[PDB]
C-alpha cells in the first residue's frame, strides 16, 4: 500500500535519524513527512500529543496514503535492513485494521509504546480526537497520547487495531541489545549525548 511516514523535532541526532529515515522512503517509494516546524503549545503533555496534530498535517500533503507511519525522532531505521520494505515486517491487509501498534513487555513501563504507530487513512478523524483531548483529565496525564489511544480509542474500535511485539519495528535498544541487529526499527528510548553517539 501507499505509505507516508511521518515524523518531527524542532540536535545531531535527530538529523541523523531524520537522514535514514528520509533515505529509507526514497529507496522503497514512500511519502516522508517532517514537521521541522515550532510548536505553539510547548508544556510536556502537548508535545507529546503533538504527533496527532502532525498527522493531520501529513494529511493534508499527502492525502492519497493508505497507511501513516509515525516514528519518534530517536528511531531510526537500521542500515542492515534499509533494503528492505515494511511489508516485509508486518502484514498490512487486514481492511479492518486501523491500527498496528507494539507492546514493550516486560522491560516497558505501559502496555503499547507508540513511538512507532501504524494509522490507517480511515483513523485520521481519530487522530483528531486524540489531538483534541490533549487538556482533558485523565488524557493530560502520563504517558498522554500513548495512554488516549490505549484507553479511550482501542476500547471504541474492538477488533480494529492490532497489539504487536516489538523485536523487529519497536526495538528499544536499552531493552532488547539481542534484537537489535535484526531489527528494521531501532527505539533509542531511554538522553541527547547517549542518543548522539548511537548515531
Ligand atoms: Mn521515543
Amino acid at each position: 500500500p501507499c505509505i507516508t511516514i511521518l515524523s518531527g523535532h524542532f540536535t545531531i541526532y535527530a538529523r541523523k535519524t531524520k537522514e535514514l529515515v528520509e533515505e529509507y522512503c526514497s529507496i522503497h517509494g514512500y511519502n516522508f513527512y517532517y514537521e521541522e516546524s515550532e510548536p505553539l503549545e510547548t508544556e510536556e503533555h502537548a508535545l507529546h500529543f503533538r504527533r496527532s496534530w502532525i498527522i493531520q498535517q501529513a494529511a493534508e500533503k499527502f492525502p492519497s496514503t493508505e497507511w501513516f507511519l509515525w516514528l519518534d525522532s530517536d528511531v531510526y531505521v537500521n542500515p542492515k535492513n534499509k533494503n528492505k520494505p515494511i511489508t516485509s515486517f508486518i502484514d498490512l491487509s487486514d481492511p479492518n485494521i486501523l491500527y498496528h501498534t507494539f507492546h514493550e513487555a516486560p522491560w516497558g513501563s505501559y502496555p503499547i509504546n507508540t513511538g512507532v504507530k501504524f494509522v490507517h487513512k480511515d483513523a485520521l478523524e481519530i487522530e483528531k480526537i486524540v489531538w483534541s483531548l490533549r487538556n482533558e483529565a485523565p488524557w493530560n496525564t502520563f504517558p498522554y497520547e500513548q495512554k488516549t489511544v490505549y484507553e479511550y480509542v482501542f476500547p471504541r474500535i474492538p477488533g480494529r487495531y492490532i497489539v504487536h511485539d516489538p523485536y523487529t519495528l519497536n526495538c528499544i535498544v536499552k531493552a532488547y541489545p539481542e534484537h537489535v541487529k535484526d531489527a528494521l526499527f531501532v527505539h533509542m528510548c531511554g538522553s541527547r549525548a547517549e542518543r548522539d553517539e548511537h548515531m
